């Protein structure tokens, strides 16, 4: 699907679609696309309007059809575009104008490779070390090379929950992860993810509660 499109952008994060948005005029209609950073699979859709920036996650639904929460679905996101450029229904506008790549620009790729195989592609990752207790989380963190934002993710007494070890001036901060109904893993008062490697490319980018950001994941046992 779009990854041929002049305005997907990729993995870019939310301040930097809306730092393009301004480069492309600001005009009230200008959209581009790029990959949804808290929703698998789906999209996210950035429109300026009114001198504001408007973000929309087109969420990817069970049958393999791309549609916005609370609407109707499209076949790919392109065709999302496509409808929702001659018709407005429950956006802020129309969409007039793209904004295609600049050039020298390509698809932003992101460590989430730097369904079925994303939901267990955690188990080989540096950052999370399995089932262990609080103890043995502490202790596997405190006696390595050691260096500020230096964390892992272990699993929690439930299986589906997890929890967050951060180092922090030689103090092991322990951050839960609980799932909601829905399935989505979230910080307390935080922003709820579908994946936990969803999960640390956002907190190893802007700390959002966090007393810092993750840097370098600790090496499993």
């Amino acid at each position: 699907s779009a990854n041929h499109l002049p305005f997907f952008f990729g993995n870019i994060t939310r301040e930097e679609a809306e730092d393009y948005l301004v480069q492309g005029g600001m005009s009230d209609g200008l959209y581009l696309l790029r990959q949804s950073r808290n929703y698998l699979g789906g999209f996210a859709l950035s429109v300026a309007h009114g001198r504001k920036a408007h973000h929309y996650t087109i969420e990817r639904e069970l049958n393999g059809t791309y549609a916005i929460a609370g609407g109707r679905t499209h076949a790919s996101p392109a065709d999302l575009c496509h409808y929702h450029s001659q018709e407005s229904d429950g956006l802020v506008c129309l969409l007039k104008k793209p904004f295609n790549r600049p050039q020298g620009v390509q698809p932003k790729t992101g460590p989430f490779e730097d369904k079925l195989i994303a939901t267990t592609a955690h188990e080989k990752m540096p950052w999370f070390h399995g089932k262990i207790s609080r103890e043995e989380s502490e202790q596997i963190v405190l006696i390595g090379s050691k260096t500020n934002g230096k964390f892992l993710i272990r699993a929690r007494d439930n299986n589906g929950s997890y929890a967050l070890c951060l180092l922090h001036e030689g103090k092991v901060l322990h951050y839960r992860i609980d799932k909601d109904k829905t399935g989505k893993l979230s910080i307390p008062e935080g922003k709820k993810f579908d994946t936990l490697w969803q999960l640390v490319e956002h907190y190893s980018y802007k700390a959002d509660g966090l007393l810092r950001v993750l840097t370098v994941p600790c090496q499993k046992i």
